[PDB]
């Protein structure tokens, strides 16, 4: 059995290596240690100190440096004794301290153990390197073990799911967050493939296509930032459904808050949507002739960023891959063409070149794209011409076509293309879904793919979304994981500033941000000025979640979860109407194309149901909430150890920073009043039984031996709790046990 052969590759790379002896004694220190702070501005940078004694209150330690220094017991950092270095959840650990928690992950990353359970969580610390660790071997050897039974792993946590979900029928979901670059979309895959192959009825289809989804979503959802080379530009909710016996049976997909403006704009260095450059790479002499194609540093919407090209990556080859996932998918050859040809027209869209003199309007000296993209896309050049420029327009009883000038023509472009962009995914997932999605389905298990709080130096609407929605995520765990530690103290018999911010975003009565928004979304002429007087109106000095800048007045401030959030106002009230010409509407509802046409001719896609984009996601968020209550959770917690992508680099400032944010160190915190080590009363007894001259390693009497060490070394009947099954203990006592002598 590789999960007791100390020879495996399960072993090798899963595993604390183990020696010949287990004896108490190899571990035997006379020393004791504190975490200190060598330099008290850098609070997350620790050095290990000596201390070298103690008065009644306090410690006194041995710098790195050689230094003495003082400490209050009661403010000290204790080290856990190096027997817990390596430990499996952090839980096991006896003093639960910041550093502390840091250093037990450290010693796990510096063997590449990448997985550590924290209690409730899986943490994860992304690697920037390839380890076996997701084979079919890895795989088959996770088959029905429990999470003690074996090595953390996101394969471990997806098997309990589903053992659960089939031994309680009831439906489960496991959430994986954490920031860009992190790790969680790559999990995220490999649940659905570990899913896929438990069970999985294979001697299939299905399968294939349910793995085959997500790189078509990639190609046209991710992209090359300066955080990840392969970022998600959407949120993403994913479904697995199974039938009663526990066969996978079918799927669902579902978005959020799709990157729009990355298409016709990207920053310094990174990379529009993966697809145009598959597409300008893979395409064939007869596709590229046919779609007026070329090169990217001949199109606007690539050219800019200055970066066509990913290291260790083969566009080319990736066009394969996607054209592949179609087929097997179930996509029609000329949907893909048609696909194609959009992915094309957008590109010829972006080109096309507005000069202005004759007034103040703007005119088509040059008709070249013009021609090409209205080709592509199946529609007539004039009429387009015409949408872009000349619009028009009500005033009421006149319907009067307006005349724009070059900045105004430009936008108008880019607000086509990026509907034709956002459309056209939209509808990828439908198809996708069509052909995949269980009308009847017995149970499932749901995957959340989704990036934590974001804060940026420039925090805008987007990401007030992503955080709101964070919010609405924490506070579900945190109900969540009080109930589950309640559960346990009575299965042993032993003995809100969410909501806060959750109403000042999307409150009713009285109205929150969402609201203002979404109420100054109806007047034409408003302004961002208007709306935020409005909001510093209601909230300034009034909302203690709000801030109102001392000079900034542009921003607001809200107190969140992971801590104050600056919001930039520029351009709400454009994000959250999301506005389109009729004209243009009109114009491309005449198609000759087939996908085209449906994209403006279906309201599940062409239309937000009159809704803002605010209030949409509202739904959106509500729904998904409620679905997500309605099941048994799973939180994975994805870490990025360090900015720079770079292996073996764990980087204090950048762990503690996130174990901040996301709720992992307040976890402890809270478990850390109560009796945070349970130990089996069997488990104590065998590591322990040498301490209290009496008693056997071996016993039927657990309980009763546990108690006669407790005894012996005379320990306060305060810092432990006698369970049915486990031994609750206090923080520090068992740290102070293990320190004690044979
Ligand atoms: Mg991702």
């Amino acid at each position: 059995n590789p999960i007791h052969d100390r020879t495996s590759d399960y072993h090798k790379y899963l595993k604390v290596k183990q020696g010949d002896s287990d004896l108490f004694k190899l571990t035997v220190s006379d020393k004791r240690y504190i975490w200190y702070n060598p330099d008290p501005d850098e609070r997350d940078s620790y050095e290990c100190g000596e201390i070298v004694s103690e008065t009644s209150d306090s410690f006194t330690f041995k710098t790195v440096d050689g230094q003495d220094r003082q400490v209050k017991k009661d403010d000290a950092n204790q080290r856990n004794p190096i027997k817990f270095d390596g430990v499996e959840d952090m839980s096991e650990l006896s003093y639960l301290n910041e550093p502390a928690v840091f250093h037990n992950l450290r010693v796990r990353y510096n063997q590449d153990l990448i997985y550590t359970y924290s209690g409730l969580f899986l943490v994860a610390v992304n690697p920037f390197k390839r380890i076996p660790i997701y084979t079919q071997e890895m795989v088959d050897i996770f088959k029905g073990r429990r999470r003690n039974e074996v090595a953390p792993h996101i394969f471990a946590i997806s098997d309990v799911a589903y053992r659960s979900m089939l031994d309680d029928r009831q439906n489960q979901s496991l959430l994986i967050t954490g920031e860009s670059g992190a790790g969680k979309t790559e999990n995220t895959k490999k649940v659905i493939q570990y899913l896929a192959s438990v069970a999985g009825r294979n001697q299939g289809v299905l399968e294939q296509q349910i793995l085959q989804a997500n790189p078509i979503l990639e190609a046209f959802g991710n992209a090359k930032t300066t955080r990840n080379n392969n970022s998600s530009r959407f949120g993403k909710f994913i479904e697995i459904q199974f039938n009663n016996a526990g066969f996978i049976s079918g799927a669902s997909i579902q978005s959020y808050l799709l990157e729009k403006s990355r298409v016709v704009f990207q920053s310094e260095t990174e990379r529009n949507y993966h697809i145009f450059y598959q597409l300008l790479a893979g395409a064939t002499a007869e596709e590229k002739k046919a779609l007026h194609l070329a090169g990217p540093e001949s199109f606007n919407y690539l050219n800019q960023s200055g970066c066509v090209d990913i290291k260790g990556v083969s566009d080319e080859d990736e066009f394969k891959i996607t054209r592949q996932a179609m087929d097997i998918v179930g996509f029609s050859q000329e949907e893909q063409m048609s696909i194609f040809k959009i992915i094309a027209g957008i590109l010829h869209l972006g080109n096309i070149k507005f000069e202005k003199g004759a007034g103040e309007g703007a005119v088509l000296k040059d008709k070249t794209a013009l021609n090409a993209a209205s080709t592509v896309f199946g529609v007539n050049p004039s009429v387009l011409e015409k949408a872009l420029m000349e619009p028009r327009i009500l005033a009421g009883r006149d319907l009067v076509a307006q005349h724009l000038n070059v900045e105004k023509s430009s936008s108008s472009r880019d607000a086509l293309v990026k509907a034709l962009y956002g459309r056209l995914f939209l509808w990828l997932v439908k198809k996708i879904n069509n052909v995949l999605c269980s009308e009847r389905a017995a149970y499932f298990i749901g995957v959340l793919d989704i990036s934590g709080f974001e804060i940026f130096k420039v925090n805008s609407f987007e990401q007030l979304c992503i955080n709101y929605t964070n919010e609405k995520l924490q506070q579900f765990f945190n109900h969540h994981m009080f109930k589950v530690e309640q559960e346990e103290y009575l299965k042993e018999k032993i003995n809100l500033d969410s909501q806060a911010t959750i109403d000042l975003i999307d409150g009713r009565q009285p109205p929150g941000i969402l609201a203002l928004l979404d109420e100054q979304s109806v007047f034409p002429n408003a302004t961002d000025n208007t709306l935020i007087t409005k909001l510093h109106s209601h909230f300034s000095k009034k909302n203690a979640k709000y801030e109102e800048p001392r000079f900034s007045k542009t921003e607001f401030g809200v107190t969140h979860y992971a801590g104050q959030v600056m919001y930039e106002i520029q351009d709400w009230l454009e994000k959250n109407k999301d506005p389109l010409q009729q004209d243009l509407e009109l114009c491309f509802k005449d198609s000759s194309d087939n996908v085209v046409t449906k994209l403006f001719n279906d309201p599940n896609i062409a239309s937000r149901a009159f809704i803002t984009v605010a209030a949409q996601y509202k739904e959106q968020l509500a729904s998904l909430m409620a679905t997500l209550e309605t099941t048994n959770p799973h939180f994975v917690r994805c870490i990025i150890p360090n900015n720079k992508q770079l292996p073996a680099k764990l980087e204090d400032k950048v762990v503690l920073d996130q174990l901040r944010c996301n709720g992992v160190l307040e976890g402890i915190r809270i478990t850390r009043k109560g009796f945070p080590n349970r130990i089996i009363y069997a488990d104590f007894v065998k590591r322990y039984y040498l301490l209290a001259p009496n008693v056997p390693r071996d016993a039927e009497d657990s309980q009763k031996a546990t108690d006669a060490v407790l005894k012996h070394l005379n320990i306060d009947p305060e810092q432990y709790r006698f369970g049915i099954t486990k031994i609750f203990f206090r923080a520090g006592q068992l740290a102070r046990i293990e320190e004690a002598r044979e």
